[PDB]
């Protein structure tokens, strides 16, 4: 009802597991709450400039705004935070992008971001994290970090299955656990909240399957299964066993030494990709202490949230970290930072995250020239130290830029 | 049967919630697997020197070795990894310490460390993390970190309640969830592992209760409730609500501004302690980016493992991080690093962790003079750059020391 389909423009289709993108594709975008009003306009202009420059006017995106979050309630009504129409629009047009989203508190509503992921079955959360020269960073050698996180996106405790302490359901579940499953380890059964943590074999293998294909298509050096399997043997640990098993079953994994690592040969470059694993709490230490040893990461939903968010901070990219939610049929790219309501509307915020997510989106569309230009623009703008206040306040000799002006700087550095 | 109670020596008792420690107390200690054979002897000698120097010969510990892990199987037999006698010994003598422990794989045995914590109901995992000048660190300003972690120690998913995919129990639980609880969010119900995540109100409030008392007794600046409550509302989120509620109910918490932070007045110094909260994935970023803003931390079991282990790495103290497991009746202090089998027996390992845990143990015993001397010794030895290989290999100008020699250096710097 209130979305306007672009007069000129054409739908992306999926054929044979491969996107068919027209030169005039319609892309759905969600402005986002808070500073989404600042960064989305910059992102539109930066992407159009990259597309115009890479294909000399032969291609062009027909943006189409759709809604989620506050703007959805002001467009559709009182408690329409995520209209069915927005899900249908993303499935019809295959590829979309959105700014920051916040979920209201006090109405029993659970994460809108996670709702999008789970209802579009975008089981890959893809966070590439690598250091942009010139970025102010808390660690000494941020340039050693160059990883790609494959975070499982629908199952784990992150999935939102839980009962409230003292509710009839929680006490029903606890009664079933103690009396029918014989559980004795619930220290205090009264006034106790309960959460469920599921992890299946198919969900594990389609997430690791994507990670290893990614290592192959991008010739990277390894895939590390991160887990907390010595405590949670049947979810985290199973994730790690199924991941190794997939590597053997579908990518000819061979045993290194006495194990447990494997090596997968890259069919296209001959490079032996190492498959290995690290327990999650030690991994949070290793990304600081021995960052160059890691590359592609495969892990479950909650660990992936932590790991992405720790890596982004340690390269000083907490505000420019790109992110994508990808499934077999649809894809939703997103700004990964908060809504920062304090500065919303002041044209202050750093648009780098949603712009790099747009870079991912173009590359997912097969428009790699335009995507390369955006990386190149971020490269030069940040290396030139012409940046927004969240960068500039941490450093000397930088030129302070509004949000919109940083978008221009990126275009100027393409 | 194989433990020898010390001829001379006397049992610590608990009276009125307060330890009564004799001048000749018997302390039970577990050597620990792997490098425990290296660091425990250094720790015995360092603690005895501190006690001898602080009390001029009037006090002295009667160590008593007890067993867990490999040495237990070689002392008691084939699969005796954790003899009942060791639990009884720790409850009889109240205070003990142990080196690194590893749990065997392939026999269905779950963490020996966690078994000790849960069966002695040591619900506080206490990790103080602060930077020792001279330590090689991956970040630029490690000296800004000075935190104390209160990690909940018996409940959360960390508690080891789970079924294996395809087992009759997992399929029984999944059937109950889908058919009797109406759960629709399990993406793939087949071949799916299940874990339970419990969090009670009493468990939350006795853990936060200890954290706030600690902030009071040590005049620190704040207590931060760390959680992942926007996704797990009834466990992580409840932990955070119960924590605030305790602060109001028992420590006169008053609202700051419009909330949600509180302020608790320190009954002894008048200092207003801030009670606040941060969501766990953002917190892993904040301990890097704004570390000076945090002090005492209160959080649940799994987050506490991650947070302690990330902080230790970021001050370069991955091998000297102290740790204690404390309950209302018993206490078990521990080395917090792995068993490092590769270097075990070579007198290489860094004894700093178990020695600082001994420092905690003495201070828990009321022997604060001896504890102060050990801190002072670690201070000087590390500042003098007379350290073991894990420090020395990361730095220039250091003097390489065996494990035993570093223990001497600590004594020499008391
Ligand atoms: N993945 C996501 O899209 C995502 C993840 C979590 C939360 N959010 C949402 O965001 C809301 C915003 O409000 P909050 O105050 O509660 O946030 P908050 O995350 O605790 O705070 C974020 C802070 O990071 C900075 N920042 C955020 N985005 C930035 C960007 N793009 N460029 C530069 N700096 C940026 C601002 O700090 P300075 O003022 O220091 O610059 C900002 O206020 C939350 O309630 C939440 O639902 C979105
Ligand atoms: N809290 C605990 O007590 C605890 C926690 C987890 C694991 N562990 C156990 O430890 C076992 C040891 O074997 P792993 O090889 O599997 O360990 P791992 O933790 O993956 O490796 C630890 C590495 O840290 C270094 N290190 C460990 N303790 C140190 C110390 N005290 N001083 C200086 N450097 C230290 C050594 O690295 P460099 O060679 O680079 O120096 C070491 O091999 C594990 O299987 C596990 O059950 C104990």
């Amino acid at each position: 009802s209130k979305v306007v389909v672009p007069a000129q423009g054409k739908k992306i289709t999926l054929q044979n597991g491969k996107l068919n993108v027209p030169e005039n594709p319609i892309i759905p975008y969600i402005e986002g709450d808070g500073i989404g009003v600042d960064v989305t306009p910059a992102m539109l202009k930066v992407v159009d400039a990259a597309v115009e420059k890479a294909y000399k006017g032969e291609r062009k995106i027909s943006w189409m705004e759709i809604y989620t979050g506050e703007k959805s309630t002001q467009v559709y009504g009182q408690d329409v935070w995520l209209p069915a129409e927005t899900l249908d629009l993303i499935r019809e047009y295959r590829v979309a992008i959105k700014g920051p989203l916040t979920t209201p508190v006090g109405g029993g509503i659970r994460s809108l971001n996670v709702a999008l992921r789970q209802e579009l079955d975008l089981y890959i959360c893809l966070r590439p994290v690598r250091y942009y020269q010139g970025t102010p960073s808390p660690v000494k050698h941020p340039e050693l970090t160059d990883m790609v996180i494959f975070r499982e996106n629908s199952e784990d405790i992150y999935a939102g299955i839980e009962w409230k302490a003292d509710s009839a359901d929680a006490e029903k579940v606890i009664k079933f656990l103690r009396e029918e499953m014989g559980v004795k380890k619930i220290r205090f059964p009264e006034h106790c909240g309960i959460g469920i943590k599921p992890c299946s074999e198919e969900g594990t293998k389609r997430l690791v399957r994507a990670a290893i294909e990614y290592a192959i298509a991008n010739d990277r050096d390894s895939v590390t299964l991160v887990h907390k399997g010595n405590i949670m043997k049947f979810t985290e640990g199973a994730f790690k066993d199924w991941g190794y098993q997939l590597a053997r079953e579908e990518f000819g994994g061979e045993l290194i030494d006495g194990g447990p690592w494997l090596k997968v040969k890259n069919p296209n470059t001959g490079k032996e990709i190492v498959i290995k694993d690290v327990i999650a709490d030690a991994f949070l230490q290793q990304i600081l202490l021995r960052p160059a040893e890691y590359d592609v990461i495969a892990c479950m939903n909650l660990n992936g949230d932590y790991i992405s968010d720790a890596l982004a901070a340690q390269v000083g990219g907490i505000g420019i970290a790109p992110g994508a939610n990808i499934g077999d049929e649809c894809a939703l790219f997103e700004a990964t930072h908060g809504t920062a309501p304090k500065y919303a509307g002041q044209d202050k915020v750093n648009p780098g995250s949603i712009i790099l997510s747009a870079e991912m989106m173009l590359r997912h569309m097969g428009w790699t020239e335009a995507a390369d230009l955006i990386v190149k623009g971020m490269e030069g703008a940040i290396n030139a130290k012409t940046v927004t206040y969240d960068f500039e306040r941490l450093m000397d000799g930088a030129k302070l830029l509004k949000c919109s002006e940083f978008g221009d700087a990126i275009i100027e550095n393409m």
